[PDB]
């Protein structure tokens, strides 16, 4: 139900996301999410509605629904604000969008740098995106005395390949762990050799992605679906639950965080009927046997940035 985390702190199994949630559905959209029962909103602010999001539980606070200390906002640092000087500024400005006074996960959204300005996605005239001549050390300590603030209460990273959580591992002064790298993971893209190298270090796993990322802009000419997988399909009718039900607790069960995004009432009340029933060995073993070595998220416009995630075998 909730994690241990290496702070003490404990984190809900279960969570909200909100990538590509539009400003006028996910107001409304957390506040039914948390009536039904959520207490994890995973946001971000390049994902540009932190504002709306944070109207969302200011209303569930007002309400008396819920004290602050039973929810868990996450939220992440986006690749311009790399430096120093930056970090507690971008850290203070989705305090405000969605008005807390802490965070509880502050993740570092990606690896890689870029230049800072107002683009999320800096580029040159050949087209190409403008990397920050910083690394993740000293973006590390920028975040590691966010604690120190007391701005929020865990710091964590995502989408690092099993050298880039070795750099923070082995850096002389490391006060502060890793609480969780949050990564992509569904039947297709499977990700135990990360998942069983984090997990041996006290790292937390978050899958994101759970679903397949259904509406991601990405399309290509004839892409996978899990939601709609016959094998997928079968496994759930079984258990008389949806492929949804089924995608979720997967995760959930090899001890992962998830985080499955919807906008829509009837499907935050779907997702969330995800615990009161069991896998089997078989479907675990079958489920798993489907990876595919296929991912929603590659970002594919920094595959030459010196610190792009995914060249590294895991
Ligand atoms: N850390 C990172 O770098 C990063 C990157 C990508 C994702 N993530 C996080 O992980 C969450 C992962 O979600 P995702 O955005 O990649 O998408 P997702 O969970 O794979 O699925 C979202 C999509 O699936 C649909 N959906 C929701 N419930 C469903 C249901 N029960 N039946 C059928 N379809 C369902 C949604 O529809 P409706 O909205 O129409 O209901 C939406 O189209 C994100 O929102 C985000 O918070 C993090």
């Amino acid at each position: 139900s909730r994690l241990l985390l290496n702070n003490g702190a404990k984190m809900p199994i279960l969570g909200l996301g909100t990538w590509k949630s539009p400003p006028g559905q996910v107001t409304e959209a957390v506040k039914v999410a948390i009536d039904v029962g959520y207490r994890h909103i995973d946001c971000a602010h390049v994902y540009q509605n932190e504002n709306e999001v944070g109207v969302a539980i200011q209303e569930k606070l007002r309400e008396q629904v819920v004290k602050r200390e039973e929810l868990f906002i996450v939220s992440k640092l986006w690749c311009t604000y790399h430096e120093k000087g930056l970090v507690k500024g971008a850290c203070q400005k989705t305090l405000s969008d969605l008005k807390l006074d802490y965070l509880d996960l502050y993740l570092i959204h990606w690896p890689t740098g870029f230049k800072p300005g107002k683009e999320f996605f800096p580029l040159d005239e050949s087209g190409n995106v403008v990397p920050s001549d910083t690394n993740i050390l000293d973006t590390w300590a920028a975040m590691e005395e966010l604690v120190d603030e007391g701005l929020v209460k865990a710091i964590g990273i995502s989408n690092f390949n099993h050298l880039q959580v070795e750099m923070i591992l082995n850096k002389p002064g490391l006060k502060y762990k890793p609480a969780v790298n949050q990564i992509e993971c569904h039947p297709y893209l499977t990700q135990e050799k990360l998942i069983q190298y984090c997990q041996s270090k006290g790292i937390v796993v978050t899958a994101y992605s759970p679903l397949g990322s259904p509406d991601r802009p990405y399309a290509k000419p004839e892409d996978p679906s899990l939601l709609e997988d016959p094998r997928i399909k079968a496994i759930a009718a079984k258990h008389n639950k949806t492929t949804a039900q089924v995608l979720i607790r997967f995760p959930m069960q090899r001890n992962l965080v998830v985080i499955p995004k919807s906008v829509t009432p009837e499907r935050i009340a779907e997702n969330f009927k995800v615990f009161d029933f069991e896998l089997s060995s078989q479907d675990m073993t079958t489920l798993l046997s489907y990876n595919r070595n296929w991912r929603v998220a590659a970002l594919l416009s920094c595959t030459s940035h010196k610190d792009y995630p995914f060249h590294e075998e895991f």
